[PDB]
RNA sequence: UUGCCUUUUACCAGAACCAUCCGGGUGUUGUCUCCAUAGAAACAGGUAAAGCUGUAUUUUUU
């Protein structure tokens, strides 16, 4: 219980990291702020990801 | 924060703080260079020259 309740609160701290900073790219790319292609990609994946769940 | 851009440096152009630099005086010493060398004169007043003032009849002194 305990150690698996520790990697649970990671992941999901991990997770509302990952989410918050996947909008932010988004935000970006919708304004036209000096965005990386393979960010784009990420980006583009990562919420598709999101989006599926 | 923008822009070219999509990787970075190298960049766009604005902002705010900051620094660096190329320079600048001023003052005081110290030096370097070039020219130079006197240790005592006013008072009594003259001689000469420079600074300023002047040109008795009701309120100044006739």
């Amino acid at each position: 219980a305990p150690i698996k309740k520790i990697i649970e609160r990671y992941i999901k701290s991990k997770a509302d990291a990952w989410v918050s900073a996947a909008h932010y790219n988004r935000e970006r790319i919708k304004r036209g702020a000096h965005v990386e292609k393979t960010m784009v990609k990420k980006n583009l994946g990562r919420l598709t990801r999101l989006w599926i769940k």
